[PDB]
């Protein structure tokens, strides 16, 4: 017969006190009276920092109305899979009490997008002076056109904080920046807010789930796509692209590499009636695309050189300093390639044997692998990647035979000043080549890393990379979602006092709302997430 | 009294009541807490007419853990107190034949596979069961409530009365099975305490339920990043490096992670050898020794001479017979590390290093003993000074970087890799394990890419899975010194066994040699905490 | 057969979410029916959704799914190789609330 | 279907009598009446001697509450799990009508641990005079914090008899004339005293057992840890230590044997042109450490020596009389070792090339085992033991033989005028060396043995032992609770009238109350367990 979800037959037995009374027990101990506590209460939710330098009208805060904004909803929200009703909000300003300026706070209701204007203040909204103390309360409310918020909905009542009167300090000491105090967001669900359908164990969002963990929170989880080591700056530019481990918001992605690093292994062909020293890849064992194995680099070299062999060699302009760079003195042939660790074995042939077997017997060696075109005598430059254009250069074999080695990178040979993957034409493009151009006021932008040079001493160059390990991993292995025109705004902050918002876009690139961004910050950073922005606002910022 | 902070008024208001309303009309919202409206997937029973009488196939003790919501849910508070229904949905034919009798054992009771348990009151339900058994878990205890670190509540146990049987089944070995799923609700009487400070800890210790990947595809080994591809029982088991315990101490020189080893070798004039030192390391958690250097060191002592690879006849893919004479590799028992190396120039006076200094990159051979320039003696006591790197270096004095990776093994003979104690580097002790009481102690086993051999490997113990010295290495866990945490494997078939992790942090397992033919796709699950006098469960053919 | 044994699970996504294969599935409220069931089950599907009315366009809805949760058992059943199978028909009418506007 | 507890159809057997027949016939030759019989009486506990010596302050009786007072419930206790409820105690004064005195009764709270003095009596309490007759009740309430106890709890009520007025008496003639009154005290379990849930009948204990059977009822079966002789003395150490056979509260032991005597099976080896008496042991049968062998004595030689032939030769200042000692006297080249029997037998090779055959038809010879080491020229002693530091000395082969053997300790090497094992420096570790401090008022003791040596007539001399043979093999086998700050305490009586309290703290060694223990001891001695107490707590004694 059918079962119901409580029906079954219960068994009494012998080991078995009385439930009501020892739960009276506890509650007596407890304390317990409602059974949701945490809507009883503010939780700690976010910072934002106020300058002396942002005017009238700028919006330090800009948060939607979703169960996120509280720890604990955000926790019990995974559980569900619709929520509606409104959160309540208790903000305060922590100010000294020398300093001086209002701030304001209003409630904009869906379908409308907020502006850094003071006319935006000719609505209701709520005063709150740095000087103030006691904290202010008012409530979020869930305006909706719906009967309730499916959880991929973010086009709910948002939260605006905005300058009303300039923060000042009668102390024009500083040099950097004058001075800065802190505002604390509170949250408390409100009596009507609650969740409704549960949603079965790991299903996902029919629509596409909200992209708020698309970047980590501290700087130090930060790794590029485009090398293993660990962010340590970020370079604005014009117009930035990249192809390998860059992934679309749809997990999609044009290169040919997966979202973490992992070892290359491939079989080099060992020339028998020729004396060179650039080896062709034969095939490669464990790859996402059919011939490109998983992970090989995604530069090429700069310019067309001859197959012979060579070792490093560069003039008086590289030595030691930091004096102007001459790209005529870099007499390295295997410039522009990639130093990878090896273990290589040989295959032993059976009885047609001539002297394999010495070559097999060989330690190891270093190989510099690269992408381009390698005819008899030259190797040329190749910006299509192909199971057909993977090279290798070291001093392999000269008797035919077939190698294996497992290689792993770890540097760059050095070509110039140029920091690795700056030149869109030296990029490995497969087919097509994902780019993103300055848009409005926001700007694209490369997370710069630092790739180990193989002549010099304990010395490094610069590394661009289209976006941060985690979220290429994020949007390849999740399902994420973003509205047309929008992006996923995120709030990076130094160990200072400056920061600056950054909206990762459908395609998968980061923007900002600067044309150039600084060096000189403490490098500590930490990011949370703010929300999702149309892509047609300059993104804020504070820095310099 | 007072609430802090003044409440203002906005303009948006929520004071529609009538939206609640609507949403409650579209939604069907009635209780609060629907997971306490239903039973909710525990666990699955695969009965075996095979399995015989005093087997116990469930043994669970009452916790917010044996609930998919409760335990989410726990994850919030500090404190829990009250029941739980547990629903077994046995579904066998009805022309089969068996009971399972359940019982509960009152805390601070360790129950063990014996018809003895019977001889205490107990119920039982049969294999042709029409509907749902539900058995509601009582809370015996001697507080006011439960601390999330407690463990040692009521205990319910599902023992084999009488043997499964199938009539139209043959006489021929064989069997039939009858499936069993295990469902939960927790009682009206359950009920969460004081909210907990997110981000604190349990002053006691939370539970180890989570030190072994739900998916063998996750398990990599705590010595050789490969992934776990078979296990092996010894009457010992030993390791130091990145092995953690329960404590989060840890007698090696590793983290719990896999890192590129910055090394830095020195040359000097005159050395018609080809082995050195490393004067100096960047990353490293013991001051002086890489983090990561390798756990083994060379077999015997050796000329300290250059050479390459090679073996005799006697490794050829084929002989089930392997004489260690014709090995005649000098650099044994290394471990093969791809390398990117720079020179140090030295100031304008003499460069004539500068020709060494544009030399490609060559790969060293890493190993951990004591460097009499002459003779290199095997050392399993690593120092600063016993770090020793062999490749075709620079026979000029000199002071080179590197940064090396490990990605292979100089194959030495058939055994295993770091299989005995002797050849085992440690810094002060070697933590180990031994068998005790029909529990043995295992080591995991992963391949190692080899020597100059082709595509071949080698098999690498582990005393732990790679995430288990995360874990334990940064969590805050606990069990009392006399148990195990227990986990219950599952093979892509009907085999499974369980394992149990010592308070040192080795496993165990309650046979004393486990397969082969183990279809490797494996799946494990927390089962609970027990005592280590109790020998581990299994159903392995 | 009325010697089988074994069950199925019926279970009611919600509106939003799309199910995924998994006996975690399981852990949501469902409903059962053995192998050796009689008399057909009727599961009706109800209309939640968010909007006052739905659009010929929309197909973001209520979805009924139907998961093993205790294998078929045939007592008679030999071996891997000797697979045993049995019908399951499923039919449609109309719910008394549904229409056309 | 589902089977109850006590379900079931009952069927009437066809030859069957009438049950309520032969029933009463029971009930009435038997007299059969209530049911728990122990409830309807009070039952011996202890005695108290109350003589006219005992000045105010002195407690004469200090009881926790807990099941085991009672035999009965002593018993019963063991099916059940949890207990809860009081316990009533009858004293019965027996004094002269012409005498004077009076004693105080406190009762303890929880947690709080009595000191004997007379700042007790400044806390409520009861005075029944020394010529009272009708037995007095005192009832030990259980006051706890938990809501009920566990087979394992200790920390109980306690109800404490001190003296309140010195015991008087007329007739008394002076200081050595005491004079004295007999006091009995019973138990019966009171009306709210209850067992609780019942515990399946193999499973194991969670939280081991209050150790109550630790040390043996007689000495007659005392056997020592370190030797197998009777133990037949006691020696109070400001530090006792030891490794071997010594065992853990925790049942772990730093040792390489287990805690019984069984032979010894070793491996020698022989080599021509090596060493013709001290060898090397090789491999081992049974052991509980990979090389180390079962039994394996645990005391190294002296001094360092040569490998010279030698045999016993001890100076004429020894057994002829009283005389010192000089360590230059003893030149016995084997001082040290331990003399042990054995079954010889050597292996013989395939093609028997040298004359093997020729000592494998030899007999047998005692061995002199030891841990030492060894460099074939010279034996120096090492307390770290390992697989190698193992040798044996005597006669022994020459040529290349592989001779097996089965050892057997039964004597030992003399060497100074001062026990076995008493020094800390020849006492064999193996990684760390267990040990007891004084503490407070209690000092370690060791418990003297009586050891063979190998030349005196039929002489021996005394050997130390850190714990009774019996309290090791139980603290091994077994799973007892002892709270480390606490130690579990036994009555020691002597054959006459002397006593005193041994409590042996949680990592195994045993302590006393005082700083030496009396050499005049009927050793037929008996032991009885008092309970757990304090370590900063003086134990209780009546020596001298």
């Amino acid at each position: 017969e059918i079962v119901t979800e409580e029906q079954g037959t219960v068994v009494q037995q012998q080991p078995a006190p009385a439930p009501t009374a020892l739960a009276t027990l506890a509650t007596a101990s407890t304390g317990k009276s409602v059974e949701q506590e945490w809507m009883t209460f503010f939780s700690y939710h976010t910072s934002i920092n106020w300058s002396t330098v942002e005017s009238q009208g700028k919006i330090l805060y800009s948060q939607a109305l979703n169960p996120s904004i509280n720890p604990y909803l955000d926790h019990i929200a995974k559980l569900y899979s619709t929520w509606s009703g409104g959160i309540d909000v208790r903000f305060t300003v922590s100010g000294s009490g020398v300093f001086g300026g209002k701030l304001a706070a209003l409630l904009v209701p869906p379908g409308v997008e907020p502006i850094e204007s003071v006319s935006m203040l000719q609505y209701p909204h709520v005063l709150f002076d740095a000087r103030q103390t006691e904290p202010v309360i008012f409530t979020i409310p869930d305006i909706r056109k719906t009967l309730f918020h499916s959880m991929d909905e973010t086009d709910t009542t948002k939260l605006v904080i905005m300058v009303y009167n300039e923060l000042i300090n009668p102390y024009e000491n500083g040099v950097e920046n004058k001075t800065t105090c802190s505002i604390t967001v509170e949250t408390r669900p409100s009596a009507d807010f609650t969740f409704a359908l549960l949603k079965p164990p790991g299903s996902l969002i029919k629509h596409g789930s909200i992209p708020s963990d698309l970047i980590p929170r501290n700087s130090a989880h930060w790794m590029g796509n485009r090398w293993w080591s660990t962010i340590s700056g970020f370079s604005v530019q014009p117009r930035v692209f990249q192809s390998n481990r860059h992934f679309d918001f749809d997990s999609t992605t044009t290169g040919w590499s997966t979202p973490y690093y992992v070892p290359i292994e491939i079989k080099i062909q060992g020339k028998v009636g020729s004396n060179n020293k650039w080896f062709h890849v034969i095939d490669t064992d464990k790859a996402l695309v059919p011939g490109i194995p998983d992970g090989w680099p995604d530069t090429t070299i700069p310019d067309e050189t001859k197959a012979t062999n060579g070792n490093f060699s560069y003039g008086e302009s590289y030595r030691a300093g930091s004096t102007t760079i001459k790209p005529n003195e870099n007499s390295t042939h295997f410039k522009g390639t990639y130093i990878c660790g090896t273990l290589s074995t040989v295959e032993i042939p059976e009885n047609d044997e001539q002297q394999i077997k010495t070559e097999a017997e060989k330690k190891s060696q270093t190989m510099y692998v690269v992408t381009a075109d390698f005819k008899d005598t030259i190797v040329k430059p190749q910006h299509k990647i192909s199971p057909q254009k993977l090279v290798v250069y070291f001093d392999g074999p000269e008797k035919d035979l077939t190698m294996s080695a497992t290689l792993s990178p770890l540097g760059y040979t050095l070509v110039d000043e140029q920091p690795v993957g700056s030149v869109s034409s030296r990029v490995v493009r497969i087919a097509t080549l994902p780019e993103a151009f300055t848009q409005g006021g926001n700007y694209p932008i490369f997370y710069v890393n630092k790739i180990k040079v193989g002549y010099f001493d304990r010395a490094t160059t610069n590394c661009y990379n289209s976006q941060i390990l985690m979220t290429s991993q994020r949007l390849a292995e999740g399902n994420y979602n973003l509205p047309p025109d929008s992006l996923a705004v995120y709030r990076i902050t130094d160990s200072s006092s400056q920061w600056f918002d950054i909206g990762i876009n459908h395609d998968g690139f980061s923007y900002v709302g600067l044309s150039d961004l600084p060096n000189d910050l403490s490098f500590p950073l930490t990011s949370t997430f703010m929300g999702v922005q149309l892509a047609r606002v300059k993104l804020a910022s504070k820095v310099k």
